[PDB]
């Protein structure tokens, strides 16, 4: 199906999409995220994470103390279903990564694990 | 002397002035802070901190883990003069402190500690 999104995030520390609705006939599936307006990395740097919602801020947390340098992930967190780095204004990444990951019955969503960002920035992930 | 001053922050990550200047005659000093625009606290949050310049950054990745409760600062941190609440839009809060904490010879400076926002919002308190 349309196996691909873009997502924006923003100066204003909001990603420009509550949703990501993945169509089940994609073995793959690819997130791309932009970052608009000036600001650099290390004062208004975004990802995107994916994982199960009750993951979401036990990631962000453990993230905290694993710096920019490792995308403010602990290394090998296994909780995280797929992530970008973290980017700054002007910046792009993507990742794309196997549908089949996602275990149908579950809830999944996305979030910024750039400190004190995940308060405004994450939403749902929605496979159909 | 003239023991008080005011400082603005804003939407747009600054500070409206780069130095607090203390008068020697003040045995005390009062830091006003003030947040203009509309952005809430947990978008775009300020506080003034002061320590020796030495400390900032240090300071600034030790509140990044302590979290908008903490006022984005270590608890009990020993390199922090004294700090302002983390106000957002519409909001004020002021701080006094003794002078004589401000050690002869040494370079202090003021910054926000709410994350990422240190590389834009910080400036020098001179002894004078
Ligand atoms: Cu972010
Ligand atoms: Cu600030």
């Amino acid at each position: 199906a349309e196996c691909k999104v873009t997502v924006d995030s923003t100066d204003q520390m909001s990603f420009n999409t509550k949703d990501i609705a993945i169509d089940k006939s994609c073995k793959t599936f690819t997130v791309e995220l932009t970052h608009s307006g000036s600001l650099p990395k290390n004062v208004m740097g975004h990802n995107l994470v994916i994982s199960k919602e009750a993951d979401m801020q036990p990631i962000a947390t453990d993230g905290l103390s694993a710096g920019i340098d490792k995308q403010y992930l602990k290394d090998g967190d296994a909780r995280v279903i797929a992530h970008t780095k973290v980017i700054g204004a002007g910046e792009k990444d993507s990742v794309t990564f196997d549908v089949s990951k996602l275990a149908a019955g579950e809830k999944y969503g996305f979030f910024c694990s750039f400190p004190g960002h995940i308060s405004m920035m994450k939403g749902t992930v929605t496979l159909k």
